[PDB]
């Protein structure tokens, strides 16, 4: 029996695995459980504390993916395929996993947990481009990532009812956080200094957890990654999801006969209804015609979110808190294959006026005409109307603006302005070995692998250069998650990266080249996004 590999939990015990990085052991436990599975009758409903076991449970091996739709634009392509789920599918797939350095470490070690992105439909913790194995060796961390339940299992809501009350995908992240706080000391790590990071989805859901209290009590320190709780994709009305719900459950064949108004004899039919179904028919109830927008999503229930993120972001008061937050430097490429016409990954992708047109009306899916006539005017070179370059790079803009750059800048000012310490970045690092297009610049979630630290990987095929990057990422990165801030302590020559400040707007570029700090954060375009189209595509 190795005594580094057996922990006894709450729960009771359980084996790890030793795990060879490049430079050194670590070690893995994997697939821990940490609710009792959602399945059956608990569908749809908040996650349940696992009740505990005997003997001694099996870690070494990741767990289901949670049940899930599956990815199926460009099959056989790496650059898609990477996101897809690589264990099995099953709802009975709420299970967790720590690294932590070999021998587990001797004094509390800061925690890093990890909740990953997906649309709050796609997603595990278990994919390879999340592997904390890297940061355990290296930067000495403990790294947990949990499963959480993604599409409707994670986040079908009718707002009041019992049976689905939404937002159960957050709180099984809660629970798991919860857990990190009851058992992470037995690994070795502190849970005196927790540090949340995410990405697209994920980095919503830290988000949403600043914003909701007893989350907030779980954690110390939040880092945001290309999303946040605010903006047009993170959050439904309670009407909405309502809407939405009932009309998936009519395309089940669930109403039964024609109902939908006993809530309780609702959810009970959708219960009786395979997962596949539910895949397979999750998509259908969107609204619009649109991209970066998915059915399910956290609720504004006036429960785990008391009101609107963005009413919170407003009116909170976040001296107790140091975020980091940022964004790669091509947030919008990714999405336009998804959707827009005249967009793919096997050409330059250069387009009409028409098809840039159309285009804004899709990416920007809620605006009025005269909203997405602002759009078009701003996002326009006058001199050049007519160039598909300048369109098809504008294109990418608009939808990265919109969905995600924007709002990082709304929510770091906020933040910012209210008390929290702020440190703002950009990504901007075409990867060597990425397999998209050049035309796409750095698309959204293309920063994870090096903030992971995959090319330290020698058999990854990354360049020197690229492991030296990942490394100075991975500095920065554990240094805030144990101190609030990324900078070197012992050192003054990096430069220093300055705070984000409502006056003085600093940020920094994050790429081969040493640190360099950069003054407003698309702050005109923002001002745009932000300040006007509120006033205008309302008052419409
Ligand atoms: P994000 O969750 O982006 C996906 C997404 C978000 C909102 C609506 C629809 C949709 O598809 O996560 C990623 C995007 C692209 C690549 C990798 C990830 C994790
Ligand atoms: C909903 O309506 C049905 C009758 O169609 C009834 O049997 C059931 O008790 C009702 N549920 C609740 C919780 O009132
Ligand atoms: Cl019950
Ligand atoms: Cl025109
Ligand atoms: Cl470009």
């Amino acid at each position: 029996e190795d005594p580094q590999l057996l922990v006894r939990v709450r729960g009771g015990q359980l084996r790890g695995i030793r795990l060879k990085a490049p430079g050194g052991p670590v070690s893995a436990f994997l697939g821990i459980p940490f609710a009792e599975p959602p399945v059956g009758s608990r569908r749809f409903m908040p996650p349940e504390p696992k009740r505990p076991w005997s003997g001694v449970l099996d870690a070494t091996t990741f767990q289901n993916v949670c049940y899930q739709y599956v990815d199926t634009l460009y099959p056989g392509f790496e650059g898609t395929e990477m996101w897809n789920p690589n264990r099995e599918l099953s709802e009975d797939c709420l299970y967790l996993n720590v690294w932590t350095p070999y021998p587990r470490p001797a004094s509390p070690t800061p925690v890093l947990i990890w909740i990953y992105g997906g649309g709050f439909y796609s997603g595990a913790a278990s994919l390879d481009v999340y592997d904390g194995r890297f940061l355990a060796q290296v930067e000495g961390a403990v790294l947990v990532s949990m499963n959480y339940r993604v599409g409707t299992f994670g986040f079908l809501a009718l707002p009041g009812s019992r049976e689905a009350p939404g937002n159960v995908g957050l709180l099984d992240q809660r629970l798991a956080l919860q857990w990190v706080q009851e058992n992470i000391a037995a690994f070795g790590g502190d849970p005196m200094s927790v540090t949340l990071f995410g990405e697209s989805a994920g980095a919503a859901s830290v988000g949403m957890h600043i914003l909701s209290l007893p989350s907030r009590s779980l954690f110390h320190r939040a880092v945001l990654q290309s999303g946040t709780p605010n903006g047009p994709w993170a959050t439904v009305s309670a009407g909405e999801a309502r809407r939405r719900a009932t009309l998936l459950a009519r395309l089940v064949g669930c109403p039964p006969g024609g109902a939908g108004g006993n809530d309780t004899e609702l959810i009970a039919c959708l219960r009786t209804r395979p997962a596949q179904d539910l895949v397979d028919h999750e998509w259908h109830v969107l609204p619009q015609e649109s991209i970066f927008r998915f059915s399910f999503v956290p609720v504004v229930d006036g429960d785990f979110l008391s009101d609107t993120p963005e009413a919170l972001i407003n009116t909170g008061d976040f001296q107790d808190l140091q975020v980091l937050v940022g964004v790669v430097k091509d947030e919008g490429s990714y999405f336009l294959v998804y959707g827009v016409p005249g967009f793919s990954k096997d050409n330059e992708s250069l387009i009409s006026r028409a098809q840039f047109l159309a285009g804004v009306r899709i990416g920007v899916p809620q605006a009025s005409d005269l909203a997405a006539e602002a759009v078009v005017l701003h996002y326009t070179d006058w001199l050049h109307p007519e160039d598909p370059t300048h369109l098809r790079d504008a294109m990418s803009a608009v939808v990265g603006d919109h969905n995600v750059v924007c709002p990082v800048a709304q929510l770091a000012g906020r933040l910012a302005a209210q008390g929290a310490r702020v440190y703002a970045y950009i990504f901007e690092h075409r990867a060597s070995t990425l397999t998209w297009p050049l035309w796409m610049g750095v698309p959204h979630g293309y920063e994870i692998e090096f903030i992971f630290g995959l090319p330290l990987d020698p058999s990854l095929n990354y360049t020197t250069e690229e492991r030296i990057f990942a490394q100075r990422l991975m500095k920065y990165w554990t240094n805030f998650a144990r101190t609030g801030d990324p900078n070197d302590p012992r050192d003054s020559k990096s430069p220093q990266w300055p705070p984000y400040t409502t006056a003085a707007q600093q940020y920094v570029s994050l790429n081969l080249k040493p640190l360099e700090v950069r003054r407003g954060l698309r702050a005109q375009t923002c001002a745009f996004w932000n300040r006007f189209l509120p006033k205008l595509l309302s008052a419409t």
